[PDB]
């Protein structure tokens, strides 16, 4: 029913047997392939996901400082040092400052003086290189069988543009065999991520963002690269000098990266819209059902018979007379001379007695008689096309 609700349904069908059957899949669309024998299938690609990619580089947006520091020396006596001058948690700033008799020096003049603090980044952001390959499509196969639910999923299967043919079997019919690739997206592009809420970034402007940061590789998250951004060394003093940070700047961002195709995301994991092309063989398929009886009773429309958005029509029907059976459909002229139209449907079947067996089916245009069941009263039911 999904894929027959859908607006966007390419129905496709092999010029051969045994042969291969190209396809496109797009989210939000579906495709229905039929074949002689065979059973028809519901094709959706639902998902489209990196899953850890790349860390490029983890830049902090609001840090705090402690422990700040100062040491400075009189003229002449060259330029003073802090041993935590050498720890890499700290921000630290050489300056000259004017020195005298009023603070401890023999001469009057300009003398060194250090400061460091250290830095505690408190919220980082970290931007990915999303690769083509690593990502992964999830592609949905539903059986096009009718049968009803309110246990019957379609199976899911999950592929890399690496990953080797596909063999999924669906239960009831065999296996079904295909291959995709993601052909025709782009990744000198980088994804930003601010705490669960990502954006598609150009490069070089994330290399570029003034804000401390750390290589990818990284999980220390202490060492940062070019503090100084964060933080601001007020005119030193003598003896001492005052260090502040800057405020957070995850805000500064949001209202800076409002343009940006945003991207969405879960379980840490981001989220495109994916294009695939892929081929698929049904030698391994076949009919769920064959070899039963032909239903040999009564069915009674369980409702309104429906029109689909794609000259089909859907009708729902349940037993009756029988075992769980074939049901004999068949759509023939007026005069019940000749067959037409087709069923999407195939070997439509009854599993249990009132069980709504939908069946979806093309009418020919014009007029046509819609013969379900056998002998006390095949149901002939009017239609006609516009």
């Amino acid at each position: 029913m999904r894929c027959i609700g859908m607006s966007n349904r390419d129905f496709v069908e092999g010029v051969s047997g045994g042969s291969w059957v190209d396809i496109v899949l797009e989210h939000g669309s579906c495709v229905t392939t039929m074949a002689k024998n065979k059973p028809t299938l519901d094709f959706e690609l639902i998902k489209t996901e990196a899953k850890q990619p790349a860390t490029l580089r983890k830049y902090c947006i609001e840090a705090k400082l402690t422990n700040t520091t100062t040491e400075s020396r009189c003229p002449t006596q060259g330029e003073p040092s802090l041993n935590e001058e050498q720890d890499k948690r700290f921000v630290c700033k050489h300056s000259m400052v004017d020195r005298g008799w009023g603070n401890g020096c023999g001469l009057f003049g300009k003398g060194g003086i250090v400061t460091c603090a250290m830095f505690r980044c408190k919220k980082n952001m970290e931007g990915k290189v999303v690769q083509p390959e690593n990502l992964e499509y999830t592609i949905v196969i539903t059986p096009h069988s009718g049968e009803e639910h309110a246990g019957k999923h379609g199976k899911e299967i999950k592929i890399t543009p690496q990953s080797s043919i596909t063999e999924a079997e669906l239960t009831g019919y065999g296996t079904v065999t295909m291959e995709c690739s993601p052909r025709t997206l782009d990744f000198e592009m980088v994804l930003l991520q601010m705490e669960n809420k990502a954006w598609l970034v150009h490069r070089q402007w994330f290399l570029d963002l003034p804000l401390p940061w750390l290589p990818g590789a990284d999980t220390q998250g202490s060492n940062w690269i070019q503090k100084e951004t964060l933080v601001t060394f007020k005119n030193p003093h003598a003896k001492k000098q005052d260090v502040v940070v800057l405020g957070s700047q995850e805000g500064a961002m949001h209202t800076a990266l409002t343009g940006a195709t945003e991207i969405q995301m879960s379980s840490g994991n981001l989220l495109f819209t994916g294009h695939l092309k892929c081929r698929l063989r049904m030698d391994k398929l076949q009919l769920k059902g064959m070899s039963y009886s032909m239903c040999t009773g009564k069915f009674k429309v369980v409702k309104e018979i429906a029109e689909t958005q794609h000259g089909t029509i859907v009708i729902r029907v349940q037993y009756g007379d029988g075992s769980p059976c074939k049901i004999p459909f068949e759509i023939m002229d007026l005069e019940k001379r000749h067959v037409l139209g087709r069923l999407i449907t195939v070997n439509p079947i009854v599993t249990e007695k009132d069980s709504p067996v939908n069946i979806e089916a093309e009418p020919p245009f014009g007029d046509s008689y819609i013969i379900i069941g056998v002998e006390p009263g095949q149901l002939k039911l009017n239609w006609f096309k516009k």
